[PDB]
Order: C-alpha cells, then sequence, then structure tokens
C-alpha cells in the first residue's frame, strides 16, 4: 500500500505529478485525466506554498488548472469551483492583465500569471492518495 503512483510525490492526503516535458494547457488537462487526475486545483495556502516552490526553485514555468477561458475575468479552477478571494493575493504584480488574450494561469517566478492556453509549459497533476 503505497499512498501514491510511483514516482509522484506525496504531500498532505494526495499525490502530485510534476511533469518533466512541457505542454499547453488543454493537452495538459488531457495527460492528467489519462492517469486518474486533474491539473492542479489549489484548495490551501500551504498547498500553494508547496506548489510555487516545485517552480520558483527549478525556474520552469508550469501549468496549473486554472482558467478564464470560458468568461474573461472570471477565473475558475477545472473542478468548477470559483477563485476565492483570499487567493488573489497568489497573482505576481500587475496579474492577471490578459495581454494579448491570456486566459490560462500559471506558476511563474514567486506567483501566478495568466499566459496564453497554447503555449507549452510543464504541468502539475493532482489526485487523492489512497487509504493505508
Ligand atoms: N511565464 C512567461 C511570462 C509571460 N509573461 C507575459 C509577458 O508578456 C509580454 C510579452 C508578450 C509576448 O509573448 N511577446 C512576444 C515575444 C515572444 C518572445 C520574445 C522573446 O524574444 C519576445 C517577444 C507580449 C504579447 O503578448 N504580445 C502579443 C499581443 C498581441 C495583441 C495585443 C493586443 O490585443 C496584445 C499583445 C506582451 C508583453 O509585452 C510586454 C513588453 Cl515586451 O509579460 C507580462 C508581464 O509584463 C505578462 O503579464 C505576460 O503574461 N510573463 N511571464
Ligand atoms: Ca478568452
Ligand atoms: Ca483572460
Ligand atoms: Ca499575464
Ligand atoms: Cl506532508
Ligand atoms: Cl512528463
Ligand atoms: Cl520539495
Amino acid at each position: 500500500c503505497h499512498p501514491c503512483p510511483w514516482e509522484w510525490t506525496f504531500f498532505q492526503g494526495n499525490c502530485y505529478f510534476m511533469s518533466n516535458s512541457q505542454r499547453n494547457w488543454h493537452d495538459s488537462i488531457t495527460a492528467c485525466k489519462e492517469v486518474g487526475a486533474q491539473l492542479v486545483v489549489i484548495k490551501s495556502a500551504e498547498e500553494q506554498n508547496f506548489l510555487q516552490l516545485q517552480s520558483s526553485r527549478s525556474n520552469r514555468f508550469t501549468w496549473m488548472g486554472l482558467s478564464d477561458l470560458n468568461q474573461e475575468g472570471t477565473w475558475q479552477w477545472v473542478d468548477g469551483s470559483p477563485l476565492l478571494p483570499s487567493f488573489k493575493q497568489y497573482w505576481n504584480r500587475g496579474e492577471p492583465n490578459n495581454v494579448g488574450e491570456e486566459d490560462c494561469a500559471e506558476f511563474s517566478g514567486n506567483g501566478w500569471n495568466d499566459d496564453k492556453c497554447n503555449l507549452a509549459k510543464f504541468w502539475i497533476c493532482k489526485k487523492s492518495a489512497a487509504s493505508c
């Protein structure tokens, strides 16, 4: 009984996969679903801190499961839930700014940025640990 699939990282009752290759946002959604997971939806400050670290330390741009594709200005996680006000602090300064039409959220530096969905970035999938 392993809490997570091999090579995935356990953190606080969930399993995370950190890609070692780059995909646009819609194809990153697909990849996560092919392994029974979701392009990462953040639920807490501690989780955000953990995820952000992965990117700030590796200097990689990394997609999360957050977008405003459906309605410009309305940021919605891929699980249907809306971006809570307490989380808007994590945007980088001046973001999100929709410049050139940017409807997908990424880890970038110390915070989040909106970027163009058809660019190729690393990605992180999330799913529940198994019970042990
Ligand atoms: N993690 C990658 C990243 C990407 N960001 C974007 C980046 O955007 C810039 C850079 C953007 C860009 O991709 N430019 C083309 C470009 C590509 C590659 C090079 C490398 O030589 C140079 C230029 C630029 C842009 O989106 N232009 C297209 C466009 C078309 C039409 C309109 C009007 O509807 C607007 C825009 C926009 C920004 O230029 C600022 C001065 Cl260079 O920086 C902003 C913070 O300032 C962020 O908010 C953005 O999301 N920040 N970080
Ligand atoms: Ca749009
Ligand atoms: Ca947008
Ligand atoms: Ca932006
Ligand atoms: Cl832990
Ligand atoms: Cl990968
Ligand atoms: Cl770590």
